[PDB]
């Protein structure tokens, strides 16, 4: 099989002791994972096993003293849970939470290094919880340890050092945490797309916006894709694919692509309130094959709509398996963001 998929019911065990209705609801994973099952996919599919990451890993992008609290999580009466869940943004902990953020990476991990090594071309990860909002030093928005970002300096671990990894998040929320993590770092190319709303979206800072380009030796190699007014949907992430994504990922040539694919810019989405269709989440996988020989690999952030994000990600898994893609103007203020980018990424990408 060319794709690898990683599924751990074990992931499912992280949940809201105070409300069993949450939103990050253990069956986002078997919901997608049973939709491969339903589309046939599962079969075509090198079941990667998922483990845990070690402590040592989480170091590669996490601080010891946030390693530490989320650990100290395993053994918390349920008050204490509670207080600590408390002290961040958006959070709730359970007793098995610190063991399912350590599978979500690990499964990462293992699907990074299972496409470096040859085993695979491309993978799938259908993990929880989320990574993306997750800083050196904390967690936030449902996120406990930076997934996509432990992974890209993970597949370096094990490569080489420079290894050039893009990271694509197109989960409708910025990702805090991977940004702030790279910013200075010319290996590894961060691009977001998300909604914005001048900053009145979650997560509220103007650390989205397009301006914020990297530092340093970084400068360039932070693409923040900042969507103001009007629910977007294929034609604006398409025409975002065609004049900015793919232009400057190709320049970049990256030797390893990793998908923060959150599903919540789907149509259907409580929190996004977007109308990415699953045709569209597979034309963006699509394109963005043709990076990196193929070496892709797409990791679960958010999406709360349990059909939506189901029939999205079993599409990009069809379309990493090599099946064919299947099957209108922009909305005004996705033409002007598109061009807000155009003229911040001049200075660093000849394409544009
Ligand atoms: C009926 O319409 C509805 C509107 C909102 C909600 C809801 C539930 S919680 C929440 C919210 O926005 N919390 O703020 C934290 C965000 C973190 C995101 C996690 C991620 O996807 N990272 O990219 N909103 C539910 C229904
Ligand atoms: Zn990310
Ligand atoms: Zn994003
Ligand atoms: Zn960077
Ligand atoms: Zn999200």
């Amino acid at each position: 099989p060319i794709t690898g998929l990683v599924y751990d019911q074990r992931m499912m065990l992280h949940h809201n002791m105070w409300d069993s209705h949450h939103p990050e609801l253990p069956q986002r994973i078997s919901r997608i994972f049973s939709r491969h099952e339903e589309l046939r996919l599962l079969s075509r599919c090198h079941r990667i096993p998922a483990r845990l990451a070690t402590e040592e890993e989480l170091a590669l992008c996490h601080s010891s003293k946030h390693i530490s609290i989320i650990k100290s999580s395993e053994h918390m009466k349920p008050r204490d849970l509670n207080r600590l869940g408390d002290e961040y943004n958006s959070i709730f902990i359970s007793n098995e939470s610190y063991t399912c953020a350590l599978l979500a990476a690990g499964s990462c991990f293992n699907s990074a290094q299972a496409i470096l090594t040859g085993q695979v071309r491309n993978a799938v990860a259908i993990v929880r919880p989320p990574g993306h909002h997750a800083e050196k030093d904390t967690a936030c928005g449902f996120c406990f340890f930076n997934t996509a970002a432990l992974t890209a300096r993970y597949a370096q671990s094990i490569t080489r050092e420079s290894l050039r990894v893009l990271i694509v998040d197109w989960d409708v929320h910025h990702g805090n945490g991977t940004q702030h993590i790279f910013e200075e770092d010319d290996s590894v190319l961060y691009i977001s797309l998300h909604r914005y709303e001048d900053g009145a979206f979650f997560p509220n800072s103007e650390d989205a916006n397009y301006d914020k380009v990297g530092l340093g030796k970084g400068r360039g190699y932070n693409v923040n894709i900042p969507w103001n007014g009007g629910k977007m949907g294929d034609p604006e992430y398409m025409a975002a694919f065609h004049h900015l994504v793919m232009p400057i990922a190709r320049e970049f040539a990256p030797e390893l692509v990793l998908v923060s694919a959150g599903f919540d810019a789907a149509r259907g989405d409580p929190l996004g309130g977007f109308q990415v269709t699953p045709e569209g989440y597979a034309h963006l996988t699509h394109q963005l094959m043709s990076l990196a020989a193929g070496r892709v690999l797409i990791i679960l952030e958010g999406g709360y709509n349990l059909t939506s994000i189901s029939e999205s990600m079993s599409m990009c898994t069809s379309m990493l398996l090599g099946d064919s893609p299947p099957s209108t103007p922009l909305k005004t203020s996705a033409t002007v963001s598109i061009n807000n980018v155009l003229r911040a990424h001049a200075p660093f990408w000849s394409s544009l």
